[PDB]
């Protein structure tokens, strides 16, 4: 049998995010684009390959709210990730959440759930988000600096790309913006 329980710091944070209430339709669609850009694969449908059980639960709620049929939810044994396959509508692909702080925030939330991780900050200050497309990467950094004064970097390693945050004051600002409350762990 295959376990869905990871006890990492990253999950503890992501479990707290599963519950944040949804917002406008457009805020929901921007988060979904987060998931799509961090972990989506078009070929309908979109197939989402998630490492986070919590992100995975959030995705299914995103799809419920949007009335989007989920085709399949398979857990791949280590003996992990979770493959969710989902219908979509093309208007989802083309929302631009970079110029409205609420849509951007919603979009950061999707990036981080689906492709983000963070080291336990007692040991080391490090938050990254898997995000491959350079246009999207550059727009997100601009909007982070712009709205939040957050200096985001780029990790480039072996045909992968991560958006990167080093500063704990920055990680804090970011985690508060996407909805984390129990970061009173400070
Ligand atoms: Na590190």
């Amino acid at each position: 049998m295959v376990s869905l329980l990871r006890r990492t710091f990253s999950e503890e944070i992501k479990e707290e995010l599963v519950n944040v209430p949804f917002g406008s339709r457009e805020e929901v669609i921007s988060e979904l684009l987060g998931f799509i850009k961090a972990r989506g694969d078009l070929d309908r449908h979109i197939v989402f390959s998630l490492h986070s059980f919590a992100a995975s639960r959030r995705l299914l709620n995103l799809m419920k709210y949007l009335s989007k049929p989920v085709s399949e939810i398979i857990v791949e044994k280590s003996h992990r990730y979770i493959k969710i396959t989902a219908e979509y509508s093309e208007s989802f692909m083309v929302i631009e959440p970079f110029f409205d702080v609420a849509l951007f925030v919603s979009f950061l939330r999707g990036l981080f759930l689906s492709g983000g991780s963070m080291t336990n900050p007692r040991y080391h200050y490090h938050l990254e988000i898997n995000l491959f497309e350079e246009e999207t990467l550059a727009l997100t950094r601009k909007s982070l600096k712009d709205f939040f004064n957050i200096n985001a970097g780029i990790i480039e390693l072996r045909n992968t790309r991560k958006l990167y945050i080093k500063s704990i004051k920055d990680i804090l600002v970011f985690l508060e913006a996407i909805g984390v409350q129990r970061k009173l762990e400070e």
